């Protein structure tokens, strides 16, 4: 799921590095996540944890060994646009569409380079 | 390069278990090939053998270990069509056209029985 929302966020974001460029960004890019979003992109990661969480409750995703981030399923990048494959079963087809959602959230809203490495006294 | 290529063919003919119903089929489906391919559908296997020698010279492909069918790629089958992700690196991309285009061949050829685990005492 990690390399493969890595590969999405690429997709959308060409230039970017996503796991240099959002991993430790506000308050929820990141392990975890508690406290308000401190901006918009931080708020596509907060949905992104929910999303993962929500999958969790999924007993096809139980079914599974992983950190939530090695449910690794299938999609393709053709033209900046992601399509989520109809060969994923279910907790996987789950984790793809919640991996696309933030994938497309990260590229629609604005980067803050404060909120990178954000000092999380007091998220 | 296999798993992704029985998933493409299922995304082409949903009703099918390729590695069961395709493989060992004529002269050309299945592990080598020679002789003249007995119909069309053998025809599409001796081009997809000929896509993958094409493939091996490559030395993008060359850099890896696999059997020519663990040239491992990304794609999705969305609505039974196949697109091969931007993803892919030239070698996987390769592969991937290679297979994209023999699960379409066997969507559009007769089947026939008959060369089902056809006695190869002259191919
Ligand atoms: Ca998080
Ligand atoms: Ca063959």
């Amino acid at each position: 799921a990690l390399w493969q929302f890595n590969g999405m966020i690429k997709c959308k974001i060409p230039s970017s590095e996503p796991l240099l460029d959002f991993n430790n960004y506000g308050c929820y890019c990141g392990l975890g996540g508690s406290g308000t979003p401190v901006d918009d992109l931080d708020r596509c990661c907060q949905t992104h944890d929910n999303c993962y969480k929500q999958a969790k409750k999924l007993d096809s995703c139980k079914v599974l060994v992983d950190n939530p981030y090695t449910n690794n399923y299938s999609y393709s990048c053709s033209n900046n646009e992601i399509t989520c494959s109809s060969e994923n079963n279910a907790c996987e087809a789950f984790i793809c569409n919640c991996n696309r959602n933030a994938a497309i959230c990260f590229s629609k809203v604005p980067y803050n380079k404060e909120h990178k490495n954000l000092d999380k006294k007091n998220c």
